[PDB]
């Protein structure tokens, strides 16, 4: 609440920043016109978190303007890295809605040109770093950082796609194993560790193992917020999330098949098998029911609750030397 | 001749260092599947430069087999960055073949997943270039150099969509101004500056006028080279060029439009009017048709002419104190 009018009013100096060639303006136009259809209306808890972690990190008589003004331009790498992905994850999954607004390739007059505005707004992230951070100590710890983040998420896609094929029938895909891989690098689109490494970075903290025992703690709790997005796929009120579901439909590997794999009947998996994976509503609703039966919004909220305590566990034993409040405040929005 | 094999030999080392995690394998095995098809079947003319321009530039004593395979491998990188581009750029134009073969998105089983295999050989880059370069001294110069050839190529691809709205009449849009910027930001693709400046910077070679000075001759020719592939969409043999034109049928501001538009009569603005940007067989001959009446061919040939001759003179200008030798075996292939 305290730091968002400041880190959402940077976004104009951003987009001044690119656009100062008559030509470039016209491209960062359109940039700008994604980013606000597609990196407004969030929460930003991302992008933010640089900033919160920055000032939780870094002496406030080393919080001068301008180290602000670069932490600032970090959360929103952070939020257009994020936007990257989700752009061309909608495409590829034949979303309809994010955000409570038309996906953004379904604009009339947008369509497959999604997927260069996509790449534009990664393009982005390494030129305001560029002009941000390049004089800095840290310049390269938060290029491999963004890189790194990016490479992992990438890999996590890739998986999602290939245990996915379109108008298969293979649940003997959706393995435990299979879905503890997938969710351990789609963690890193999620976890919060790439906005808190950059205010590390930001902050002169680059010792391998302090970036190690943070990595963990927030990939625990990144494979969280994923299996949450499962569920919510679902079980979540469109209105709420934003979004309408597609998993069901995409023959997707979602931890709510791979529980109800593990807990199905013959019969009832035979159900599943002819359901699964198509378009026709009264399908999907046929997996839905089948997942009621099996009390699989129970088991989620039991899990929720392990997850919980055990993130908790984790904080108490790898939070220091780092001051448990980085951590805290992330875990109060499980 | 003499590098390649050498070159595409060690495409083999390329895939077997990423994929040494049993879950990573498959997605390196895709990675590996989409190279196959959209790194293999081209002439290598761009990644084999960086071992050409290495073996001019570093004296042969400094060129030991550790270097030799770092060259190899970034040479590689500029064939994934062009391979990044190409997946996505067919996707976007609804071309049908490159290189002889059904696009890759084409390909049954693909579809809009190329959307994501395109990402993975750009994600691809980066990790090969910290595997193999990261303790080098000119590590951080190939990261911003890769980052930089991306964005001008980008902006370029933004700039080629916003002038070519489907479905639209503007050849208002289509003016000397306009194309002179888009091909000035798609040269940055068919620029040798990419492969020739990471050559360079492992060379030692890092003074910016000696980099300013190349890049000069380089974009030249970069941009005669985007010309002639508007040029060779409707007039090449696709059995030469491997690919089927889309030009007119996408409305696109050609080379071909523009120098139409300057020689065309009143009436003859009517017909490109009425006949471009549309994908009936019957409208696409009658803008062929009229650009044989105007003599595009002879004028094209002229200009090609004039061309070569000027990229000639800026590199008696401009190559000292580089090798004239770096800049001249590119030009035999002009
Ligand atoms: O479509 P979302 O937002 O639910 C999804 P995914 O398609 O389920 O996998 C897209 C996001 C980016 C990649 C990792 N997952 C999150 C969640
Ligand atoms: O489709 P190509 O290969 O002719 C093309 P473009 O769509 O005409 O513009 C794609 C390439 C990459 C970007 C720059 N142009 C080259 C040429
Ligand atoms: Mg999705
Ligand atoms: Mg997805
Ligand atoms: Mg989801
Ligand atoms: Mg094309
Ligand atoms: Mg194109
Ligand atoms: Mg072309």
């Amino acid at each position: 609440a305290q730091e968002k009018q400041d880190f959402v009013q940077h976004f104009s100096q951003i987009v001044r920043v690119l656009t100062e060639h008559p030509e470039i303006g016209d491209a960062i136009a359109r940039l700008k016109e994604v980013l606000e259809y597609n990196a407004i209306g969030g929460k930003y808890n991302r992008g933010l978190t640089v900033v919160v972690a920055f000032r939780e990190l870094v002496e406030p008589r080393k919080q001068d303007a301008d180290s602000l003004q670069r932490a600032w331009t970090v959360g929103w790498c952070v939020e257009l890295l994020q936007a990257f992905f989700l752009v061309a994850d909608d495409i590829m999954d034949s979303s309809l809605t994010r955000r409570g607004q038309i996906c953004w390739y379904q604009k009339p007059g947008v369509g497959l040109d999604a997927i260069n505005d996509a790449n534009l707004l990664e393009a982005c992230i390494y030129r305001l770093l560029k002009l941000y951070c390049r004089e800095q100590p840290y310049y390269l710890n938060l290029i491999e950082l963004f890189l790194q983040s990016s490479y992992q998420t990438e890999i996590g896609q890739t998986l999602d796609l290939l245990t996915a094929p379109q108008g298969n029938v293979d649940l003997v895909r959706f393995t435990e194993k299979r879905y503890k891989s997938i969710v351990k690098y789609k963690a890193a689109f999620y976890s919060f560790y790439l906005p808190i490494a950059a205010a590390m970075y930001m902050a002169g903290i680059d010792g391998e193992k302090e970036h190690a025992n943070a990595k963990k703690i927030l990939l625990e709790m990144g494979e969280f917020f994923q299996i949450q997005d499962d569920y919510l796929d679902l079980f979540g009120d469109p209105s709420v999330t934003g979004k309408i579901g597609t998993d069901i439909q995409d023959n997707k590997c979602s931890w709510l098949v791979v529980q109800c794999l593990q807990r199905a009947t013959p019969e009832q998996y035979q159900i599943l098998k002819e359901n699964y994976g198509q378009k026709e509503a009264e399908k999907v609703a046929r997996v839905k029911a089948l997942y009621e039966e099996l009390d699989l919004p129970a088991v989620f909220l039991q899990y929720e609750e392990d997850s919980y305590s055990h993130i908790m566990a984790l904080i108490e034993q790898y939070a220091a030397p780092l001051p448990p409040a980085v951590f805290l405040g992330l875990a109060r929005k499980i």
